[PDB]
Parts: C-alpha cells; structure tokens; sequence
C-alpha cells in the first residue's frame, strides 16, 4: 500500500 510496492 506504499511506495509503489502494491501489496504493502
């Protein structure tokens, strides 16, 4: 959910 990381 952050970061561009999607998952997170």
């Amino acid at each position: 959910x952050q970061x561009x990381r999607x998952p997170q």
